[PDB]
């Protein structure tokens, strides 16, 4: 905007130059019978406007004086006044105003498309934003807190809009209809308000983070396409890690056929062994679809070594999962788990452990404003002997789930020092504290930020197949010996049935190929893992054998 | 104004030009016997002060040199010093004091007339302003809160004054004596303070919004022309909509409005149950089933099953929307009447499953509006 | 500071001018054999430095070119660079910095003398400051709150210093030793800290405002020269006004001889009558030393009309005060006073009324964190029927003493409307609310700001005789018939005894002359009122009759 | 730096002068057969670019006019545009970003070495800084509080960094690996967090101030080189001074220090009474006579009469001074030992009537000081 105005002025200056120069030659002729070249004209005009004033070329008539006077003043006005002033107004003012005074972005440009709207900022969404700035996605966070808008503007991995998140006018300004996705991370009532409002304008996909698992249904009603119960999930990931021996934990039931479960390896016979060595698939018929270690989901090799902290992601039938449970295959007696901190997450960890059930003891300073179903031992875990009196002595494991990382680090320190034996699972509110929890003696650390970010992140990237795979199903099929040697693109599987190949594992191998390329040459005995509508799965074995 | 001082300077600059041009000709003639035209003198004076300096016309006598030096310096002082120093100190100064540091308005111009003072801005009075915009009244909102004056400045269909509403000196700078009308929408004690203070200056008509219907008489006594008990009226609208035996009405929210709806249902009478998470600081004539309702089964406990009606009257619109969702979810047909604190939530309450929605801001703005028009 | 530097530069410019001009004439001569006048030199030099460059006088030698080049550049540097830059640094920067950014005054100039230090800002001291800015006294308020320092700096009836009030280093910076007076209006512990610290540096007089009358002694110990129990005093002024009929209230006992008391006129036989008509002095022998009405203490005339709201200031012997009490002279039966608000002031009003005693009832929302001696009826006076249930019906008077003026205005309104008979005394936290309390129906309004300011103000102005009259005594003496016709300056009373004439009243008149001028001619039967040490009062009737 | 860019510009300006002067002579000769000296060319080029314009030397050919025009414009661009635009954008910009808007330091220079990091600034650590000033160490105080960093900026004998003490990236920018020593004066949990974080980067010696003596072992475990239990030590100093039957000691204040003094007196043992206005959030092994003492007769009630000693241990110096006054007033000779949180109140406690004063900041600074010197 400003640049155009600038060298638009430069153009007007040039025209003034040529004009004055042309008039100069004209006057010198018709007024004093003197003839100057075009160059002399430019030369003189520049000499005057610029106030050099050599004086080698001057007029002698009053009319010439009147003209020279006019050009002279023109130079001062357009080179000594307008020019600097305009620079102070077009450049200087806008700079100092927008650097000493926050001017809130209240609206988004009309041409904004495919952007991601973030409502409700916190560690989770902050980490999500930094993570997807590593891909340069257009993020726009919204907030109705002036002070927060400022803080978010000084440092920016994203644009910040300041306005009421639940005002349809404000949502129209954000271009919600043209937006790619929407993260609803406000309170549950505000989320419900947000979803209904957004839905009155568009069908833009919405991912809501629910603070209380019971409200999940309500948010789907208000218009949310996906609901993520973070605290429930977080409590669960603390829980599955607290037992003395890892146990199967169910994840998904794809229409009562394919089951997805996860298994922490600690204290199991699989610890220390390799995937091939443990022979999990041979003895259970299960598919190992991934190994989660060091915050990275890798593909299962046969030489891969399972560590105490490894976590297997598994897929198969109900009986195949029951086989694995038998192999583990039993829990030690008198298991007792202390849970320090009875907030939403600690509360969820308790609920998960009760689903089994494993005996536990909750400990917190004050009564829960949201929970009534749990009996809590009241006291300050930091104040001497509060844990001793609660009988921390016969505990087999501890979950430290305070909302303060330094306190969790201190408790992990003390517990590991007084009980070098028990499992210690700790929670990190921020990732800048994860390593210290390990250094303090924790057997595993669950990070709010990374778990939250990974989930939301994946829900985002796989959006083009999120609402798709939503309502649909994942199933497994023994590759028909008829296609033994044919390429995925050659079989033309999708155009017939409608499903999609998401994995191909060898007959006698823990080695699996995830998201195989069309060029992949199929083999004999191979086991396919497909995904599609609960209609195409039945129209699969039908359409495939037909044509 | 900065325009007058500016062109008044151009005036002085012009006089200086003519003065110097004339003195020029005079010296050229009397000192050196040289005759120059008027244009020549203007041309020379401009040439010197503008520092161009063609040199085609110079003196040769000492007195001429002196004069030439004086004009040169004049051009530097009045064109290269005062002009810019003026520029910056004249209007680049106001810029900082009004754009780098928020400067609240603490007084209206002397001749401000026919304006409507608003005391206590909120959804109702905000809806009032944007409603009578076509009538093009000058609305002035008054507030003793700095941060609020600041926020009311950025976006506007109304002027914002910052000061104590109950201070006589502040009201005089607001020109209350010349105002069209005054809307008192503060606490009842504050309203009373405001009325008596205003009445000591003038008899500008005052429309007071009163919280407790009993206080209506006192506000009149203080000097209010009209008293509007909105919470009673809004409560009545809720109670009316929730009815038109074994009829049983759940009222979620025991604030003033919810309380008024209960009071209304007694007159019928229609059995009802009040539900809140706190005790009423102003009410003690109603029985309230305490315990937060957003949790989940607090309504199930109370028995949202055998009820015939539900009134949602929290002072938070999103909470109202959530409760409406939950209710419509638990019971697909029970009559639900929801309260909307702001008109921007009216549509989401209906979308949530409400059968009727009472809009505080709409009913408020309308009543106050027809009270200003019919005056 | 800046101006000097400015026209110091102007001087250096002039010297440069004369120098270059002198060198010019020199070079033109010894280099080109040309002779120019002094004026031509100045003219040329100005022509170059200023960049006009007529060209009518130029050099032709390389050395001349080198010189012209040097002068030319000198002009650009000292007129086009330094000059504006210096203006931006000496003027522009200091202005924008100290107008967009608060720079705290941390110290006072070394030569600061006779100033008044204010510690602890509030309505009282704010009003005190505005009041004594009407006399242009040098006030300096001190505070350790950054945010408060800013607010006090934007608008200023005084300089503001930001620092710890109880730090001797900070006190030395304030020049406490050279200061006139010090107002200690902090908490009692902070005041005690302040006094001890100030006392370790100087003997500068200190006036402390105590928040709890019991701490008064402690503050005199720490070094305070004067202690003002504002809340006690305020409670008293509410109390003396609440009774159905005004009653004598003791103020000072000057060594068991001269007594000072005050009497509100409401409900007494003196109401409506004039001072002469009531014949108070004739019937009691008392001296009427002042009439306090409409916030102004005037001298008692005989034609002066006493109104319901008038307050007599009286002086005389114990029996003379007892005579007046008899004239009034009795209180109505079943007096019952409701006191709304049990803060420090309301509490003090109760204590005063108990000193008589008059039956009362305290009413407040919560228990007092400081009082234990009073039984309080708990409830919200604003919530319907709280006063009704307390039996406001049989009250003879009400004192409304909430810490919120609007609430006091509302209560005054309602009470006067439901009980048009009872006395209503109300308290104003700020003077901007006094008139409205009257308009609401209050019989009298006690203003914190004005009472506080008047007291402190007087303690200040009369400082030169404050600590003097402190410890001293005020006494009355029947003018000896020996000086019947002599002038105050002629009698030479002070040089003999040491006392001072503060009043002279006629034998048969309520007319009194306060602070009589030395020229005043004394009469016969006149009654003198003097002040001095409890040593000079005895050395009075002795020294006067002797010589 | 702004000096290099500046004189580097003067360098380019100089080259332009010589280039134009040489081109000048070349054109004058080849275009018009006129011969000019080197000084003449410099003199002409300066005369044109500086816009003086004497005119004593002008071209007469078109190509000369063109060249003359080019130099004129060069002087305007490089002397009347870039020079000032530079000025303002070069160093009048930094001025605003560092004087109109506080800019906290979030990172120390790469080569910072031998510095002492302070975490948790307070009277003790503040007294430490002003004490070892003659040794001329570079002390850096770290704080995650903006408003505190701002205040610590105006007055200084030490540099202030703003950031999370327990963030590894923040500690790396603080150059912990190259620091002389680290003083951890935060909460015990925070200290533990700080130690482990620091230990993952380096083995810089750490001196931790610990609140609860039991936590000393854990801080060591985290990685602290030395653990200083000040509250235990200060409490012991109080108890020691208050003694060296029917001996009875009043301890006013049951904070950690007051609590430590009580614990100390048990070992003697010497009978004592704790007096506070609240219950101890960290202690439950002592009986405390509750009820505020500043009111008046709370000490009289308890029996300040038959007592043989008084320890004043509130965490507020003025309150301590007041209590000392009141005590010395009620009893002219009973032994009084007062605690001073800051060294600026030590003298007023003695003036108030204390028999001995333990100075938290002095004892603190001394211990930590001799711990840094002897290292
Ligand atoms: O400098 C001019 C001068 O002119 C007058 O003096 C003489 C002048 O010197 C002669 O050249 C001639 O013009 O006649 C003049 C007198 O008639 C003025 O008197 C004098 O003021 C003035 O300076
Ligand atoms: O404009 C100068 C010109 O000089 C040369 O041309 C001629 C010139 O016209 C004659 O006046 C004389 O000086 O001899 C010159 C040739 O020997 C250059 O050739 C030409 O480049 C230059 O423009
Ligand atoms: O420069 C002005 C010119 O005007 C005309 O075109 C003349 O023919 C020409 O001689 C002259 O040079
Ligand atoms: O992810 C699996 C989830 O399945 C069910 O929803 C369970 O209620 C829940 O405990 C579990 O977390
Ligand atoms: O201006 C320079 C002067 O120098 C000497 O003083 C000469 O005597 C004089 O002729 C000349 O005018
Ligand atoms: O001013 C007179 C005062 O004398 C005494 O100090 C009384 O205790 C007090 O009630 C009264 O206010
Ligand atoms: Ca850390
Ligand atoms: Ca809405
Ligand atoms: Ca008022
Ligand atoms: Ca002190
Ligand atoms: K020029
Ligand atoms: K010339
Ligand atoms: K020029
Ligand atoms: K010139
Ligand atoms: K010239
Ligand atoms: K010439
Ligand atoms: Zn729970
Ligand atoms: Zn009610
Ligand atoms: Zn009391
Ligand atoms: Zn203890």
């Amino acid at each position: 905007q400003n640049l155009k105005v600038l060298l638009l002025y430069c153009a007007f200056l040039l025209v003034m130059l040529l004009a004055y120069a042309s008039i100069f030659r004209y006057l010198m002729w018709h007024l004093e019978g003197r003839a100057y070249s075009f160059m002399a004209g430019i030369y003189w005009t520049i000499t005057v406007m610029t106030t050099l004033g050599f004086g080698d070329i001057t007029f002698e008539s009053d009319a010439g004086y009147l003209f020279a006077s006019i050009v002279t003043v023109s130079g001062v006005i357009f080179l000594d006044i307008i020019l600097p002033f305009g620079f102070v107004s077009m450049f200087l003012a806008p700079w100092i105003e927008r650097r000493l005074r926050y001017h809130p972005t209240i609206e988004l440009p009309d041409d904004t498309r495919g952007h991601i709207l973030i409502f409700g900022i916190d560690p989770i969404t902050r980490t999500l934003i930094r993570k997807l700035e590593s891909r340069n996605h257009l993020f726009v966070v919204v907030t109705d807190n002036y002070d927060q808008a400022l803080h978010l503007e000084e440092q920016e991995g994203f644009k910040v809009v300041y306005g009421s998140p639940t005002d349809a006018h404000v949502l129209a300004g954000l271009r919600v209809a043209a937006a790619r996705s929407i993260i609803a991370n406000l309170s549950d009532p505000d989320n419900a308000n947000l979803c209904l409002t957004v839905r009155s304008l568009c069908q833009t996909p919405i991912i809501a983070v629910v603070k209380e698992p019971v409200h999940g249904e309500l948010l789907r009603l208000a218009g949310a396409n996906q609901v993520v119960p973070l605290t429930r999930i977080l409590g669960r990931y603390l829980g599955i890690r607290a037992t003395t021996c890892g146990a199967l934990a169910h994840i998904l039931d794809s229409f009562g056929n394919l089951q997805i479960a996860e298994l922490p390896v600690h204290g199991t016979p699989f610890a220390g062994k390799t995937i091939g060595e443990s022979g999990i698939r041979q003895r259970t018929g299960l598919s190992i679809i991934g190994v989660w270690e060091r915050g990275s989901l890798t593909t299962p090799q046969r030489e891969t070594v399972l560590t105490e902290q490894s976590l297997l992601v598994l897929a198969g039938t109900k009986s195949q999962l029951a086989a694995l449970e038998y192999l583990i295959g039993e829990a030690p007696e008198d298991e007792l788990i202390f849970i320090i901190g009875h907030g939403r997450i600690g509360c969820a960890a308790a609920a998960f452990l009760d689903r089994k059930p494993v005996p536990f003891i909750l400990i917190d300073r004050q009564e829960s404003p949201v929970c009534n179903d749990h009996v809590v031992v009241y006291g300050d875990a930091t104040v001497g002997q509060t844990l001793r009196q609660a009988g921390i002595d016969r505990a087999s494991g501890i979950i430290v789930t305070t909302n303060d990382d330094s306190t969790n680090i201190f408790l992990t320190l003390a517990c590991r020092h007084l009980h070098s034996h028990i499992r210690i699972v700790a929670r990190a509110n921020g990732e800048e504290n994860v390593d210290q929890l390990y250094a303090a003696g924790a057997d595993f650390v669950v990070s709010n930020a990374s778990v939250g970010a990974n989930i939301l992140g994946n829900l985002l990237e796989h959006k083009e197949s999120a609402f798709l795979s939503e309502g649909m199903a994942v199933f497994r099929r023994p590759l028909p010996p008829a296609m033994a040697g044919k390429t995925i693109a050659e079989t033309r599987l999708r155009p017939l049935t409608g499903c999609s190949i998401v994995a191909i594992e060898a007959p006698d191998r823990a080695d699996i190929l995830i998201s195989p390329p069309p060029e992949t040459i199929l083999a004999e005995g191979a086991r396919l893992i497909l995904i599609g509508t609960s209609e195409q799965e039945k129209t699969f074995d039908q359409t495939i054998a037909a044509r």
